[PDB]
């Protein structure tokens, strides 16, 4: 066998001492970054007032020289709302190829009637874009009902001249202003007028992002024909005067990752070589565009072979651009320049500032990574732009600079940086075309100041340049942007000529991160420290993992029955890799059934011992332990991947979401745990194989931190992550009394779940098993008579609804992930993809696509996306489920296994396309994603199919409009919801996780209502509370005052009022996302009363938390509810045969302790999920207002919102 991690991820060349310094500064502090490069970008008094002069200058004749959108809604008196509808519609009748077709439609049916009967696919797929282009602002989604009555009112009012003036506008801004033509022969033709004044081009022919091969070949020829067009246009005029092209590596490879770095530099690496041998051919330039900030150090080494590459020598076209907006620009150009030096290419540099920004800030605090790999203040920017002018400036020789900007302030600096000696081939400046020609017109040309600018120029059509024109117009329109202050009539010129660089050196503290931008590990303030990653892209970061991950490998694991009084003797056995059974990971005691009983007595021997620990004191043991688990996070690592089979990326999240638990539940427990709040007692915590420390983790630390001692029985598959997790919860101060670690099979987990004094049970599993569980918890009852709380979450058939308005690459990479990710061992795992008809085919042929892209293999590899399932048995009946598929002639599309694979338990990522969603009559728990189609009218049908399904855990929805998301969130019935992001990966206390029906009881791990679930009387959490109160349980109150129960009323009042049905909230969590989370009703909850006050108090609480109600006919209670208002009747029924009137989604419960105890056991046998009962005497009813807990009656959702979607982050554009 293959050494374990001998081959983790070996760079692709050495690192020289210049590639490690790039590295070094990956996220260097921002006070560190800053002052070398306010010494470097330092000029003299006399060049600054110069520059500020020419600044001025420019400025004032750029602010000399009205857009026609703005003069079109001043025309027609247009609101935005008008503007922006319009504007879509233009874009929707240019899909018309034919224009006499085209204007046929507008005279004799758009302009006289409803164009909505004439114009599968929102008119307004793309206003997010219209809208940015109108009003300046960007919102995130379409508020598509407001958009249809704003084209309505505008056509009503003034028909086809507005019409055709919208149209004509489309026209020329999609044909001639974003882009300079729609194919390279037309931009070669306009380039010609610019051309003949000193200006030059490089053609941006606007692909990126590759999903699938087909993709990369697509954009492979396309850069292909562009070179020969551009080439033969250029006719000898030669790299500097003549025009060039920018290609994106992402277009060239559908897996452009440092993870896939040997397949980068064995697959794309050789198409850049050959586009750029054809542009030697044709003596232009050839420029590499940058991308994300995890792509930088990647793209060096295409650089460095293409560049010392001898069939590419005699040829100085090849160019870089740098971005100055990251921390590592200066000490790439020093690699650059060296390159450049050692291979004796000038390579033609292009400084810009930087086009990703807000999404690099929301990726660094998703990943829990140290810093920024950009600054943070824009004027931080600035100054790093000047420092490395003047590092290239002195520099000429070698390279060939190429000052990107539309910044006055920027070019005039380095304007006089530059010196009075200047020639053609020297340096450029460089500007956007159809945006950066006002200010280069005053630049370019003897009678200016005579230095030439390249006009980058996107070529593409209407489809290619809408994809990713948001990103574009954020560069030059947020409110630190130049373009848009001096747009802007409150910014004076003085505020634009202002010096970054002295600006800078005179602040207090140089280099201060922005005060309003969040470091990762502060995501959550003053309530707790974030849990941090690992950077898989950073070299050193590879490179010393690969160490501890190799280390963690030749240590000899071991997990025992780890009793109070010392571990025990039991029945030994190897634990196997689950990617390579030859892998021995460890070994494993098992506990005897005779010491998992023995546990429990032990346990409650010393229940009050822990009890006695003061809760702040407990939540220390809790804070103690996430530091620990930090600091171990690279072994955890080693023994995730080989126990449980994860990636390494898997496992680092992993590892994290144990630690936020550890921290969460710390802090919950100070803002919550009082003397009063007694604990359980003995709590069985019965953890899965998906999730070995992180819900093993969770599950023991709430109940420990609630003051109760834990029985912790882990997964049969995977006690030896467990052992170290109890390890670490031990070192942390939990006393071995309180924390016993009984490793086996479900032998044990029903030993302990009998046990009498088991006082609650925690179980993460099957359903099967869990109700396995419920039965048996259905024979007793604690000392004082009441049911055994059960907290159990039990997976789902999670769906993905997707409609025409979805950009596909965005839903097929978030299912890629959400369908594959852990070989789709994960609960949250996407099951069924619903895509609208349309659309269907084309995201379908795509999915395929990337597919096919995943590399499948044993995940002690950075390279593996997907590794083995965790057993043979798991294997076996995954594969019998593609196989009965296969046989009923459903289309199957599966990945290629390597023959490597065989030593371990591997399925391959599998897509199954179904008729209906009915089809799918079973979770299947691995990597097999269904697919079903569903028409645009048949959307609320295909809710109803979802929900039918009685599982409720996670959801996702893609679309852009409003009204859509409204609909679809109001009518689906699930705990976790995802919005145009993955559904894969819930955030502890920023997606509490947990589901309803067939998916759990609730309460929500990594929620606010988790410890009081672990104790005898629950705490008000924090935030816990709403204002609003439910109307049928106020005419319920009404109606019991009429019957003269004045008692009762009151307490009716009282429950309207203390319910928190109606929470409404929004949690802190990263930039670009709204994380949201809200208290609904449950459903229809089963009472079972025994006296007339008892179901009064019933239904109030049911009704308070907005619930229906089943009432037992046997209660033989219906005469004490005569004539209920119509309202409250609504909400009423009565059921003879429980079974037959469910599902319910929790129960009330009263009567004395043998009538509870055959309550719960009636309630057990019903079909269905399992539900949350409370159970009361009739004199806990007169004694206790909170008999029944209103915590119980209501329902968690947490809707996670990716808010940067349409391509941008509008809060962000604010900060600067
Ligand atoms: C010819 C040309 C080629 C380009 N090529 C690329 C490319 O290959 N890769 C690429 O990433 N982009 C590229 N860009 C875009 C460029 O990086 C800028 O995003 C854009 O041009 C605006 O910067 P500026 O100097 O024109 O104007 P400015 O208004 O001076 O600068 C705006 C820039 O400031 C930065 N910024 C804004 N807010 C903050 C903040 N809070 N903290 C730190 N920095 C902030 C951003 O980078 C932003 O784009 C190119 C631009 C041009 C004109
Ligand atoms: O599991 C064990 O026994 C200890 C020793 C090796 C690493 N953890
Ligand atoms: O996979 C997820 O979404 C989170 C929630 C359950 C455990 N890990």
């Amino acid at each position: 066998a293959p050494a374990p991690f001998a081959d983790f991820a070996p760079p692709v060349r050495p690192q020289s001492t210049l590639r490690r310094a790039i590295t070094a500064a990956y996220r260097r502090p921002e006070t560190e970054c800053l002052p070398p490069l306010v010494e470097a970008a330092t000029q003299s008094k006399e060049i600054r007032d110069a520059a500020a002069s020419t600044a001025r200058k420019l400025i004032e004749a750029l602010r000399g020289k009205g857009s026609g959108v703005e003069g079109l809604v001043q025309e027609y008196s247009l609101s935005s709302q008008e503007g922006v509808a319009l504007m879509c519609l233009a874009e929707a009748l240019l899909r018309i190829p034919d224009t006499a077709t085209r204007d046929a439609l507008i005279r004799d049916k758009i302009a006289d009637g409803n164009w909505k009967s004439h114009l599968s696919r929102s008119l307004f797929v793309n206003a997010a874009t219209w809208g940015l282009v109108v009003t300046g602002k960007l919102t995130s989604t379409v508020n598509d009902r407001s958009l249809a009555a704003a084209l309505t009112r505008l056509i009503s009012r003034c028909g086809e001249p507005v019409i055709r003036r919208g149209v004509d506008m489309a026209m020329r801004m999609m044909g001639e202003q974003f882009v300079t033509g729609e194919t390279i022969r037309e931009a070669l033709k306009r380039s010609k007028e610019l051309e003949e004044k000193g200006f030059s081009y490089s053609y941006d022919m606007l692909g990126e992002a590759a999903t699938t091969a087909a993709d990369a070949e697509r954009y492979y020829r396309d850069y292909e024909s562009a070179i020969h067009a551009i080439g033969k246009a250029s006719a000898g005029r030669g790299i500097y005067e003549g025009p060039g092209i920018s290609i994106k590596l992402s277009a060239l490879h559908p897996r452009y990752s440092r993870a896939q770095a040997a397949r980068v530099m064995g697959e794309l690496l050789p198409r850049v070589k050959a586009l750029a041998l054809l542009a030697k051919n044709y003596d232009i330039g050839l420029n590499i565009d940058a991308e994300e900030a995890d792509r930088l150090e990647l793209s060096l080494d295409l650089l460095e072979v293409l560049c010392l590459d001898g069939d590419l020598s005699g040829w100085n076209g090849m160019g870089f651009v740098v971005q100055a907006y990251g921390k590592r620009c200066p000490f790439v150009l020093d690699f650059i320049i060296d390159l450049a030096r050692r291979s004796g290419r000038r390579i033609m540099v292009r400084l810009v500032k930087g086009a990703y920004w807000d999404a690099e800030i929301k990726r660094a605090q998703l990943d829990g990574l140290a810093d920024f790999p950009v600054f943070t203040r824009k004027i931080h920017t600035d100054v790093s732009y000047i420092a490395c002018a003047a590092k290239l400036l002195a520099a000429t020789d070698v390279v060939f600079p190429q000052f990107a900007t539309h910044n006055a302030q920027t070019l005039a600096a380095i304007y006089h940086m530059a010196g009075k000696d200047f020639h053609v081939g020297k340096y450029e400046f460089q500007c956007l075309h159809g945006m950066g020609e006002p200010l280069y017109e005053e630049v370019v040309g003897r009678g200016k100041l005579d230095r030439p600018c390249r006009i980058y120029a996107p070529v593409g059509t209407h489809e290619t340049l809408l994809a990713y024109l948001v990103r574009r117009l954020l560069e030059n329109g947020a409110n630190s942007s130049f373009v848009h202050r001096i747009n802007d009539p409150k910014v004076s010129i003085d505020e634009l000529i202002a010096d970054p660089v002295e600006v800078v050196r005179a602040m207090p503290v140089v280099g201060a991160k922005h005060d309003r931008i969040a470091l990762p590990a502060e995501l959550f303030g003053d309530a707790r420290t974030n849990s941090a990653g690992l950077d898989l892209s950073n070299e050193e970061t590879l490179a010393s993992l690969t160490e501890a991950l190799r280390e963690s490998a030749a240590m000899k694991w071991t997990a025992l029955p780890q009793l109070a009084t010392g571990p025990a003797a039991g029945e030994t056995r190897t634990v196997l890799n689950p990617g390579d059974h030859r892998d021995v990971v460890g070994s494993v005691t098992e506990t005897s059934e005779e010491d998992a009983r023995r546990a429990v007595r032990l346990a409650a021997d010393a229940a009050p011992d822990w009890a006695a620990v003061p809760p702040s004191e407990r939540a220390a043991c809790l804070d103690r332990a996430a530091e620990l688990m930090q600091a171990r996070m690279p072994t955890l690592l080693g023994l995730i991947i080989r126990e449980a089979g994860k990636s390494a990326l898997n496992a680092i999240a992993e590892v994290r979401e144990a630690i936020d638990f550890l921290r969460y539940y710390a802090e919950q427990t100070r803002r919550t745990l009082g003397p009063g709040h007694g604990p359980l007692g003995p709590i069985v915590c019965i953890s899965p194989w998906n999730f070995p420390l992180a819900i093993f983790t969770g599950q023991i630390a709430a109940a420990l931190v609630a003051g109760n001692p834990v029985l912790a029985k882990p997964a049969e598959e995977t006690p030896l992550i467990a052992a170290e997790g109890v390890r670490i919860l031990r070192e942390a101060g939990i006393p071995a009394s309180a924390l016993q670690l009984l490793p086996g099979d479900g032998r044990v987990g029903a030993a302990l779940v009998a046990a009498a004094e088991t006082a609650g049970v925690m179980f993460t599993g099957s359903t099967e098993v869990a109700r396995l569980i419920q039965a048996q918890l259905a024979d007793r009852l604690s000392p004082a008579g009441r049911p055994i709380p059960l907290i159990a979450e039990t997976g789902g058939q999670n769906a993905m609804i997707v409609d025409s308005s979805a950009l596909a690459e965005q839903v097929v990479g978030d299912v890629i992930t959400s369908a594959f990710d852990s070989a789709g061992q994960r609960c949250s795992a996407l099951r069924v993809l619903c895509l609208q008809e349309d659309v269907a085919d084309r995201i379908l042929t795509m999915l395929k696509g990337a597919l096919h892209e995943l590399h499948i293999g044993r995940t002690d590899r950075l390279s593996v996306d997907v590794g083995p399932v965790i057993t043979s048995e798991a294997k076996d009946n995954i594969e019998k489920h593609i196989e009965r598929m296969r046989g009923l002639g459903r289309k199957v599309e599966q990945i290629g296994l390597a023959s490597e694979t065989g030593v371990g338990t591997f399925v391959p990522p599998t897509i199954i396309e179904l008729e209906k969603l009915s089809d799918l009559q079973r979770e299947v728990f691995g990597p097999v994603l269904h697919v079903i189609r569903y028409r645009r009218d048949d959307l609320d049908r295909l809710v109803d199919d979802v929900n039918a399904t009685g599982y409720g855990l996670t959801f996702g929805l893609h679309t852009r409009l409003d009204e859509t998301i409204a609909h679809v969130t109001s009518r689906i019935k699930a705990g976790n919801l995802y919005i145009n992001r993955n559904i894969i990966g819930a955030v502890v206390g920023v997606q509490p996780f947990g589901g309803r029906g067939l998916s759990g009881t609730g309460p929500k791990a990594g929620g606010p209502l988790y410890l009081g679930r672990l104790v005898t009387t629950a705490p008000v959490p924090p935030q816990h509370s709403s204002v609003h109160t439910d109307p049928v349980l106020l005419d319920f109150a009404k109606w019991l005052d009429g019957k003269g129960a004045r008692a009762e009323a009151e307490a009716a009042r009282n429950a309207g009022s203390s319910s928190a049905l109606g929470l409404d909230l929004e949690l802190p969590g990263p930039v670009g996302e709204r994380n949201l989370y809200t208290l609904h009703a449950r459903g229809r909850i089963l009472l079972v009363p025994a006296t007339e006050s008892g179901l009064y108090h019933q239904l109030a609480a049911a009704l308070a938390t907005g619930n229906s109600v089943a009432i037992d006919a046997a209660s033989g209670l219906q005469a004490s509810l005569k004539n209920l208002p119509q309202t409250v009747g609504l909400r009423v029924s009565w059921s003879k045969d429980w079974a037959a009137d469910g599902p319910f989604a929790g129960a009330l419960v009263e009567g004395d302790a043998e009538r509870i105890r055959a309550v719960n056991k009636a309630i057990a046998a019903l079909p269905g999920p399992l539900l949350l009962v409370q159970a009361a005497s009739s004199g806990e009813i007169a004694r206790n207002p909170d008999a029944y807990c209103l915590n119980w009656l209501v329902e968690e959702v947490s809707a996670s919102i990716n808010t940067a979607a349409a391509g941008g982050n509008a809060s962000l554009m604010a900060i600067g």
